[PDB]
């Protein structure tokens, strides 16, 4: 492959990546692919947005969306292509265009969305188009089962207001893999991304609240970098300690 | 007569008022009563908090606690006294210590206390005791009714993220009133108070989807100053508008 795309921020394609169209994929384990989509700033490079893609016996479950409804379209045609399985839902981390950008590609395939209901809320002031379902959380963070109807092995708790008031985290059941999407940066980030919405009182407790709820997950992925290991957690955690 | 407790920041008592201990209470309608109680911080002076009272029937609902568990405690003698009727329940509009501070006055007299899922979440962080039970809301804004039990004429709505992520508001059927809480700041108002945990990009858009769900309340309650009409709202959405 005569050039590769590499960006300014998120990680680099490495032997073992499949390129796939305009998109990366990167297989974690047997059952758990990453799918990187990159939005390319005009004058400033590509930015890598990661996902991931989960089979679950004879389906196939999708977390967060690419930038656009076509990047997210070339993700579908890479699960048909190299799977083959149906997608039975996706569940998006919260309600900005890296995550939610390509809800009318996953719309116009008849997939069920689900979403944090505070992102449904949230959707319109943003941009984008609310999922299908609404997911409600217990006090403690761990979502209500009742509204997360056959997640399977997606483990889904929100750990309280971080990168947003929003984001959610999705833990791999069955698995070494937790997904902490935006609210969690790799072990050795300057900074801790566009804080634009971001509660910094209550973004290092969320960090850490997102690691005590998947203790046992080695593997961290995130949106913005390849999968580190729990010193991801305890780098960002104590990045949020510096904005009080 | 000389000699009354006057607020540094908050209304004064004006006549048709009633002292009881620590607090004043005022008569907004047949079965409506605001509470107000009072923060004296040695060098600063004390600040009003007002909360409101409703019988429904047989029963009385509280909404929001005092600063203290002893001034709740006050809250609780005057409904002894005044009306006479059990308090069934108390819900509390987010987790901060004029809302939340007498959460343990209500536990201990055997109410069942309600408060939104992401104001117990967030309880423990913010120094307050968490209700014993939570509030789900739909992605519209409105109280999933199957977590908020015979709630009378009640009606609970979250506007999204403004004074803080956490802040729901309360209508009373059968009445003009609605209650903004610290999201609404009055008509006459020269700032939007603490903003130290507020959401500066959707608080406009929070305070005007409360309005939008009370179209027929025509005097607002908030929690630091006397009742004001819509106008109150406004000028909360256009203070906010300048904050994006
Ligand atoms: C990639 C970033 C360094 S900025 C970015 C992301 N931004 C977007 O997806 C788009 N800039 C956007 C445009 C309009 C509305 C919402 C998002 C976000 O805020 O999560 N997240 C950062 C991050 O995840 O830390
Ligand atoms: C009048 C207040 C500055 S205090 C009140 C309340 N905030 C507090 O009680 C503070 N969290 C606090 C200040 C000093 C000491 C302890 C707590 C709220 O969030 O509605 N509303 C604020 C406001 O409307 O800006
Ligand atoms: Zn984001
Ligand atoms: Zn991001
Ligand atoms: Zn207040």
């Amino acid at each position: 492959g005569p050039g590769e795309i590499r960006p300014t921020i998120g990680q680099q394609m490495e032997t073992g990546d499949q390129r796939f169209g305009d998109l990366v994929f990167r297989q974690l384990a047997p059952n758990v692919w990453q799918h990187t989509s990159y939005l390319d700033m005009p004058g400033f490079g590509a930015v890598a947005s990661n996902g991931l893609i989960v089979r679950d016996g004879g389906r196939v479950l999708v977390v967060d969306t690419a930038w656009t409804d076509d990047q997210t379209a070339q993700i579908l045609n890479w699960i048909k292509q190299e799977i083959n399985l149906p997608v039975a839902l996706a569940v998006v981390t919260h309600a900005h265009q890296d995550k939610m950008g390509g809800m009318d590609a996953l719309h116009a395939a008849g997939i069920a969305t689900y979403a944090n209901a505070l992102s449904n809320q949230l959707a319109p002031q943003e941009g984008m188009v609310a999922a299908q379902h609404s997911l409600t959380f217990a006090a403690n963070g761990w979502v209500e089962p009742a509204t997360a109807p056959n997640f399977g092995p997606l483990k889904v708790f929100y750990p309280g207001p971080g990168h947003t008031s929003d984001n959610i985290t999705v833990g791999i059941d069955g698995t070494d893999i937790a997904f902490g999407g935006c609210l969690i940066k790799d072990s050795k980030a300057k900074s801790l991304g566009n804080l634009g919405d971001a509660d910094t009182e209550h973004y290092a407790a969320s960090a850490r609240a997102f690691g005590a709820a998947f203790p046992k997950a080695s593997m961290i992925v995130m949106s913005h970098s390849a999968p580190d290991s729990r010193a991801a957690i305890t780098h960002t955690a104590r990045m949020a300690d510096k904005l009080r």
